[PDB]
């Protein structure tokens, strides 16, 4: 019977955390790219107000 | 009848997981990359407005 050694099966436990983490990374990466996309289009909107009260 | 290995499932699925993430990714560079642009306009008609 083979004997077992506890750093592999640790460290491929780790590796399965470490992929879940890169998706949550992901997940956070496009969360922010989209408040920045309403971030500029609000100020979009308020500089073309601006030109519309202005001329 | 081959013993299937649960690990590898697994990380199959957080592979498949990553690749369809990734085209989220990108369709959020192109929204704020667009945003930046339409601001990019707005600003240059207020200048000419102002010249």
């Amino acid at each position: 019977q083979p004997q077992p050694d506890p750093v592999q099966e640790q460290l491929k436990q780790l590796a399965v955390e470490k992929a879940q983490l890169e998706n949550e990374e992901l997940r956070s990466k496009i969360r922010l790219n989209d408040a920045q996309a309403q971030k500029a289009m609000a100020e979009r909107d308020n500089k073309n107000l601006d030109y519309l009260e202005q001329e």
